[PDB]
């Protein structure tokens, strides 16, 4: 629900965050939140299509810090293109042409100014061997929140310097805040 997604940016931002994201498919729904205190503008492409349009029009309105959510290299890299910043990928990823051709093509993007690779997982390992292959944000994203913060805990402690946080519910956003992550993802998608 967009009111209660809204609200739960407007209390992280009373809180003190200041990197708050959000996902959405809708810029006109990533707009409002990024007014309301969301710097982390998240496309969500994933079963959309041309979703780059969305890139458009919030690059049009003057956000700076667009994300594209994707497993389809060629598809991220056209968001690229069209403005986005920040390349949202997963496992998934490598399903299509194995040997690292989809992770390699998102890596010669990483190459283009502030491009930025984040990488969302629920396993540890994937996440640890995502990030010495090169992501930049490391996106925890185990639903036990128990789990997720152990594995915030650790990355912290290994040094990691952009750990994620997703949820729909500012309260869990801010214990994992508190324990090292840096980026808190309000996703109301579900
Ligand atoms: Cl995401």
């Amino acid at each position: 629900d967009k009111d209660e997604a809204w609200k739960q940016v407007e209390q992280l931002r009373r809180e003190g965050a200041t990197q708050i994201a959000y996902r959405s498919d809708d810029w006109r729904d990533l707009k409002e939140a990024w007014k309301k205190g969301a710097d982390i503008l998240i496309v969500d492409a994933t079963d959309k299509d041309e979703a780059w349009k969305q890139v458009e029009q919030l690059r049009r309105e003057g956000a700076t810090q667009i994300a594209y959510r994707s497993d389809d290299w060629r598809d991220l890299k056209e968001a690229w293109k069209k403005g986005a910043d920040i390349l949202i990928v997963s496992e998934e990823m490598a399903r299509h042409a194995p040997k690292d051709e989809a992770w390699k093509q998102v890596e010669q993007l990483r190459r283009e100014g502030a491009t930025q690779i984040a990488y969302r997982s629920d396993d540890w390992r994937d996440l640890k061997e995502a990030w010495k292959k090169g992501a930049d944000i490391l996106i925890v994203d185990a639903t036990d929140k128990d789990e997720a913060w152990k594995q915030v805990e650790q990355l912290r402690r290994e040094g990691a310097t952009q750990i994620a946080y997703r949820s729909d519910d500012w309260r869990d956003l801010k214990e994992a805040w508190k324990k090292g992550a840096d980026i808190l993802i309000v996703d109301a998608t579900g």
